[PDB]
């Protein structure tokens, strides 16, 4: 008997920690220690998907004496309207009602066109440069920040101002840096709301300002803008990095994709399913039980913390045959859980898929000899950031 303690070691730079796969083999749910509270860890696909759809399991903490959280986690939960368990039902319902129509098919069609031309220009700059080059800086970082500038209706150079703010806000190692960074986010977005009130355009804040004939306060609108800024580029950056790394590890699939860019949608779904970095602490969706829930033969009691391991579940052999293998020829693969599921299912997931599809349609056809310029083992997953990520991806081509 030895209580497993999150985060688990991973000897590889990607994939699932061996101890978590070991727990998955024993059963769907295990009690584990963490850096803070003990929690139930749920690792099998069927159970994680069922619990994500169970509205007794919520983001907000119902306990009278809530355990302490990093400033970074507190900001993340507040941006998702989860900071007050008594008001989360109404506030979270309103948040989704106001954000979902911002990602209309009309907007997504226009953005797909602009995204595809942008990737073309990004890859032309890449192809013309002298290697070694940092692919993270010149490609992975640049497309999703371009997209957030488009959503917010600001000049592209603004991403040079806000491009490290998700990382800084979500730095769990430094509460002062996290709070100082979030203040910069807030000031920028309040500036932006005041501008869009007199100079609207075809963008998110302008639509929120017009919503319900102006019923929302500037603070309410800026809060929604902050969620889009802070949730809306960094995780996509990380998936371009992971997808590149995964395709580099699978040359037969990569050659298939280069020969037939029509496989990119399928490749993107495999990248999202298998794209887990380092110790994979970001591939856990945290929840609290607001009522008792039975999982197998285990009772989760009201107030218990629950970690839903979407990464481990996406590797589950019971849901994906040969779950550890990258295979963009899978016939009718189950829907992966990388965007979550249920009440908090990722709001930008169709836009994120358009970005990743546009990149991987193009990348290895534009740069067929692309490869790392450094050993894989030298790439360092940033465990202190809630969103993880690599800081650089040196390549030659
Ligand atoms: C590949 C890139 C992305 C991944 C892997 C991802 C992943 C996720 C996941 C797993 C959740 C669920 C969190 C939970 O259940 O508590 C989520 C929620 C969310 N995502 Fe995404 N996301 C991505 C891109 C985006 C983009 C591009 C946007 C917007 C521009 C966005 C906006 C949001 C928002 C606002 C939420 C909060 C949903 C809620 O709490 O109701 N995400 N995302
Ligand atoms: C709102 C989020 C940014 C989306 C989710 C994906 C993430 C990621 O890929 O890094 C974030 C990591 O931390 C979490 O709690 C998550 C798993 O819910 C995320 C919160």
């Amino acid at each position: 008997t030895d209580l497993p303690r999150l985060p688990f070691d991973n000897p590889d730079i990607m994939g699932i920690a061996p101890q978590m796969l070991a727990l998955q083999k024993e059963g769907p749910i295990a009690r584990v220690g963490t850096a803070g509270e003990d929690a139930w860890l749920v690792t099998r696909y069927d159970e994680v998907r069922t619990l994500l759809a169970d509205r007794r399991l919520r983001l907000s903490n119902p306990n009278p004496q809530p355990s302490a959280k990093s400033a970074a986690r507190a900001f993340m939960v507040a941006l998702a309207a989860g900071d007050d368990h008594e008001t989360e039902p109404a506030r979270h319902a309103q948040m989704r009602s106001l954000l979902i129509p911002r990602f209309s098919t009309r907007r997504l069609r226009l953005m797909k066109t602009r995204i595809e031309h942008h990737v073309d220009e990004l890859l032309d700059q890449l192809a013309a440069s002298a290697p070694p080059v940092d692919l993270h800086r010149v490609l992975s970082f640049r497309l999703p920040t371009m997209v957030v500038c488009d959503l917010l209706g600001v000049p592209l150079a603004d991403r040079e101002r806000f491009g490290q703010w998700a990382r800084g806000t979500f730095d769990q190692s430094d509460n002062e840096h996290s709070a100082n960074t979030f203040q910069q986010v807030v000031d920028y977005m309040l500036e932006l709301v005041a501008r869009k009130r007199v100079e609207p355009g075809d963008d998110i804040l302008s639509e929120l300002i017009a919503e319900k004939d102006g019923a929302l306060s500037d603070a309410d609108i800026a809060h929604l803008g902050n969620a889009v800024l802070l949730f809306g580029y960094e995780t996509t950056i990380v998936r371009i990095d992971l997808g590149t790394l995964l395709l580099l590890r699978n040359p037969v699939q990569r050659a298939q994709l280069a020969e037939d860019p029509g496989l990119a949608p399928a490749a993107v779904e495999e990248i999202l399913r298998l794209g887990v970095g380092g110790k994979g602490s970001n591939a856990l969706i945290p929840r609290y039980a607001h009522g008792d829930i039975t999982v197998g033969e285990t009772v989760i009691r009201t107030g218990d913390a629950v970690m839903l391991a979407i990464g481990a579940a996406n590797y589950d052999d019971r849901a994906f045959p040969d779950g550890g293998l990258f295979d963009l020829t899978r016939v009718r693969p189950r829907s992966h859980l990388a965007f979550g599921h249920g009440a908090r299912h990722c709001i930008g997931r169709t836009l994120a898929r358009i970005e990743l599809t546009a990149v991987f349609e193009r990348l290895f056809r534009r740069l067929p000899d692309l490869r790392l310029a450094v050993p894989e083992e030298s790439l360092r997953w940033q465990e202190h950031r809630i969103t993880g990520g690599f800081d650089e991806i040196p390549v030659t081509f």
